[PDB]
């Protein structure tokens, strides 16, 4: 009945409403050019600040950091601007909101990324993945990714600093913290999965030094900004980006074990990419539960009945809506009430303008 979900909960300094989570969810309408958050985005998040929090879609640490065409970005003075007009019309409503630090690694296409080889772990390139890039159109144009080349310790070193200042950047913007992409195939889940890790050195080759590339980006994260404003998204058992670890509950367990140690403020859950719903056995939440003791976020398919029940079985301390949140702005209400839900239009999650983004309206009996 949602008793649950619309308690209140502590996130680090803040108060939040409730347990709902809007999740990071790219919609690419940044301006060009310069994939600058604009006026749409800052309606669009203010339209759905009954959430609890909000993580904002996510945002580029560089330019050779971006997968796909138009989403915005946050190092430049330009784009903290623009992401300062979306954290202050979300700040009017009342509501958190943290920035999704982007890096996809070899999840994109050097139309994306000015030309560039994308960067990996190794030179995998991600099976049966497709991102999309601007054409000389206003509809993304769907492409299959590249053969990425593999990352030097100077590379490492230059994301790592790409990372800390975006979240000083995050901060100068208005955001309330910054949540980590390490999920869904992007570059630090390339390091974390062993399938899609063949490195010989340090950050390859063992648990330890698989998630090494993670623990020293949330060390820079934690040193810029606070752990308390840092908060980290995984994906243990999805696979559709093309990240596969032999032994993900290891993995994750002592991902989480290690995120922990670090105090970082959230560890988000992403349980389901799209179609892609494995099966995430409550032993194994539960095992999450007790590696990591902050505040635990879990999205993926969920209606307010499981979403409720995952909080009442100890399981997850907040949950996120991501498809239901883009075509109902006033999600919570309609959750609370147990109103019909609009569904979203696919063909206007990416790209274009308003339509399909700011008018989705509330509920009207
Ligand atoms: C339009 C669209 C864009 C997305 N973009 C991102 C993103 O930028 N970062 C991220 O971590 N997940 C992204 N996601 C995944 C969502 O955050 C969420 O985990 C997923 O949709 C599962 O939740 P749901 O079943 O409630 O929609 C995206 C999903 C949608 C539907
Ligand atoms: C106190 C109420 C303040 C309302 C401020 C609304 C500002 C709207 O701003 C407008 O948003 C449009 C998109 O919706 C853009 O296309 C316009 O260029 C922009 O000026």
């Amino acid at each position: 009945m949602t008793q649950s979900l619309f308690q209140p909960i502590t996130l680090g300094a803040l108060t939040l409403k409730n347990r709902i989570v809007m999740p990071p969810m790219t919609r690419s309408r940044a301006s060009q050019p310069g994939d600058v958050a604009n006026h749409m985005m800052a309606i669009y998040y203010a339209q759905r600040a009954s959430a609890g929090l909000i993580v904002s879609e996510g945002t580029q640490i560089s330019p050779t950091a971006k997968g796909y065409a138009w989403t915005p970005g946050i190092y430049t003075p330009e784009q903290i601007a623009g992401w300062r007009i979306v954290t202050e019309a979300v700040h009017a409503k009342g509501c958190a909101i943290f920035a999704q630090l982007w890096h996809v690694g070899r999840v994109t296409h050097p139309d994306n990324i000015d030309g560039q080889q994308p960067i990996s772990s190794s030179t995998l390139k991600a099976e049966n993945v497709k991102v999309f890039v601007d054409n000389g159109s206003d509809e993304p144009g769907f492409v299959d990714v590249a053969v990425p080349r593999a990352m030097t310790k100077a590379d490492i070193a230059q994301v790592i600093a790409d990372y800390r200042q975006a979240a000083l950047n995050a901060m100068e913007a208005g955001f309330d913290g910054i949540e980590l992409h390490a999920a869904n195939g992007y570059l630090i889940n390339q390091f974390i999965d062993s399938e899609a890790n063949n490195r010989s050195d340090e950050y390859g080759g063992s648990l330890e030094n698989r998630l090494r590339f993670l623990d020293e980006v949330v060390a820079a994260l934690v040193d810029a900004i606070g752990a308390e404003r840092v908060g980290v998204r995984l994906a243990p058992l999805t696979t559709l980006n093309g990240t596969v670890d032999a032994d993900p509950i290891l993995t994750y367990t002592a991902a989480a074990a290690l995120l922990n140690k670090h105090r970082i403020v959230y560890l988000h859950i992403a349980e389901v990419d799209w179609d892609d719903a494995p099966d995430t056995p409550v032993s194994f939440k539960r095992a999450l539960r007790e590696a990591y003791q902050g505040v635990l976020i879990y999205a993926g398919r969920y209606n307010a009945e499981k979403a409720e029940q995952a909080i009442n079985d100890g399981l997850a301390d907040m949950i996120g809506f991501g498809r239901p949140f883009i075509a109902n702005p006033d999600l919570p209400e309609r959750l609370r009430h147990g109103y019909p839900l609009a569904e979203h239009v696919p063909a206007t999650l990416f790209g274009g303008g308003e339509k399909g983004l700011t008018d989705y309206p509330t509920y009207q009996a």
